[PDB]
């Protein structure tokens, strides 16, 4: 297994096209995941499923912008369960990235961050086992 938290470098930023590919297995008794893709301190895309918000599954996607988080997008949809393999596939469109878990389409966040060639670093932490993370040009 890698060590979480895990930087995947991004060369050159993320451009339409580029798909990042990340494989683990959920620990027991999760209680968050989190991708982040950065541009520098700040966070173009914050993917954090939450495993008990209130007593509910959540996956909550936002932006981080000179220190501040904006405004969430939720989603209901929480393909992840404790104890078991998945894999996360985000394809960078040219409007949103776009997310699937286990092959199934989840979810696309609009991109709020515009400068996607600086969008250089990939941060994977969490309650994982994260097996690998990769990234293709498709
Ligand atoms: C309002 O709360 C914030 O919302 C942001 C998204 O809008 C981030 O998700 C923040 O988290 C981190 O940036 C962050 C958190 C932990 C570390 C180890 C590093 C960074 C934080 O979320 C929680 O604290 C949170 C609030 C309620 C619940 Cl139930 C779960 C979470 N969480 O997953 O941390
Ligand atoms: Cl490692
Ligand atoms: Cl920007």
């Amino acid at each position: 297994m890698l060590i979480v938290p895990y930087n995947l470098p991004l060369p050159g930023g993320v451009v339409p096209r580029m798909l990042i590919t990340i494989l683990g297995t959920v620990k027991p008794n999760a209680n968050r995941i989190a991708l982040d893709f950065q541009r520098g301190n700040d966070v173009a895309f914050h993917f954090n499923p939450r495993f008990n918000e209130n007593n509910r599954r959540v996956i909550v996607c936002n932006t981080k912008l000179d220190n501040n988080w904006g405004r969430e997008e939720r989603q209901s949809v929480f393909p992840f369960e404790s104890g078991k393999p998945f894999k996360i596939q985000v394809l960078v469109e040219p409007d949103h990235f776009k997310v699937a878990v286990n092959d199934a389409h989840l979810l696309q966040y609009n991109h709020r961050v515009k400068k996607l060639n600086e969008i250089s670093k990939l941060g994977i932490s969490g309650d994982i086992d994260l097996t690998s993370a990769s990234y293709t040009m498709i």
